[PDB]
């Protein structure tokens, strides 16, 4: 008739990758006793993976997820681009991310005119637009890299996160299905073949497609055009999708928090090192 | 006899990836006709290269170099680690980066900064993995580091560092470190280079790698006085590479701003 405390659930989540909020116990002593033993099982499992990685080293799991998805997108006809982390204050204004907007509060500022990017759309707007001068068919590009948002104002757990942004500028009568095929290629290559797409009409985009793997947002897609296009010299429909890569890796490997599979000095491929 | 003007030289490297400083011309008309010819050819080749990327897309040239090197390092037994871009003010102080290099640091707030090098985080990860093995501790990281152009001598403010460390004693540590450098340079497509082994007052030895006079890798055999501040107390050897600098030399790009992350360039071609 007692459950793990919130502090105990957190501590179990930081060290183990099982599920713990379901357990129930006769009294406080039995709960604390089973708490320490669940912590003991979590510590052994921790060392077992670290010794495994030390004995059989490999590419980082986040790196391997990026490579698995990226090679899939290239076979789909996408150019991989890399763009700087730094973006300009004018660049944030073209997204209507301005002082009066709440989203403005999450931005890390480098100086008075430059900032860390909170998303991949600014630079990808620039690149797809410039390639339009060099081709008449669809412009298909994508990037994977770190984006940065302050935690207090965005209410999410990672300040540095790796976004995957793919986009295909060009008109399509079948823009929806073509976009849904882009979602499939990513999710398949990511190892998450089952997912629920939330197709929805909108006033701002032509269409919007969220995706959920049992109740959790893992990608946000849309069919253009959008009112942000004209500020970027974009005057045609498009289709794009955005995936948080640490979140996908967390869900595929069933880690307890999102801070275990990505970039860290306390975790390494799900295991806690310190 | 005349050469290209400085304005002609800078514009030639804008779209062109040839070599132009050495050209010599009899007169102004001959110098101007050749400049226009190189312009039109650089622009024409630039256009064909972009359309080729559209016809047959591939992984980014910086990503492909990172993959070619990282697989060769995993085959040598290295663990690939990834660490945050943000480091603490204390971690910088433990590198003796204090107010008295400190002006190269991009400060995020009162206590956090963009990492100017991979050493502080790699220090913490190698130490923690020591509690988990008696054998050598071998890791590497490829990721962005940041430095202010106004104080750093380099032209990129964001640059991709590769750092590898092998913690733990070993016989002939310097020659093993030389092999680690050889695996990287061979995996990068740069087999021709010159090493500069030197006696050191701060390290046990220092290895500098140069190609055509340009430093491309800074390596060292430990220990070093910064080790105690990070609770490291055993031998180690490490090497650091700038990956845009490697890609520029291999592809013979006219500047070091065409191969890396950019919104003006894409794999050596200018898209504006």
């Amino acid at each position: 008739t007692v459950k793990y405390t919130d502090a105990q659930i957190q501590r179990l989540r930081e060290y183990g990758n099982g599920t713990y909020e379901q357990k129930v116990f006769e009294d406080l002593a039995s709960r604390d006793a089973a708490f320490s033993k669940e912590m003991s099982v979590a510590s052994t499992d921790n060392e077992k993976k670290i010794k495994g990685m030390i004995a059989n080293p490999s590419r980082h799991g986040l790196t391997q997820l990026m490579n698995d998805i990226a090679d899939a997108l290239v076979a789909e006809g996408f150019i991989e681009v890399r763009t700087p982390i730094f973006i300009s204050k004018d660049a944030l204004a073209r997204m209507t991310i301005t002082e009066d907007k709440p989203l403005f509060k999450q931005v890390f500022w480098i100086d008075e005119k430059r900032a860390l990017r909170p998303m991949l759309a600014p630079n990808l707007y620039s690149v797809m637009r410039d390639l339009r001068d060099h081709t008449d068919g669809p412009v298909k590009i994508f990037e994977m890299g770190s984006c940065f948002r302050k935690e207090s104002h965005s209410g999410m757990h990672l300040e540095e996160f790796t976004m995957l942004n793919l986009v295909d500028m060009g008109p399509r009568g079948d823009a929806t299905e073509v976009l849904k095929n882009y979602i499939s290629v990513v999710m398949k290559a990511a190892g998450l073949p089952d997912y629920d797409l939330v197709q929805e009409e909108s006033d701002v985009y032509k269409e919007t497609i969220d995706v959920e793997i049992n109740g959790q947002e893992v990608c946000s897609a849309a069919v253009g055009p959008h009112y942000l296009d004209a500020a970027h010299d974009v005057h045609e429909p498009w289709s794009g999708a955005g995936f948080g890569l640490e979140r996908l890796l967390t869900i595929r490997e069933k880690y307890s928090t999102v801070k275990k599979g990505g970039a860290s000095i306390s975790y390494l491929n799900g295991a806690k090192i310190n």
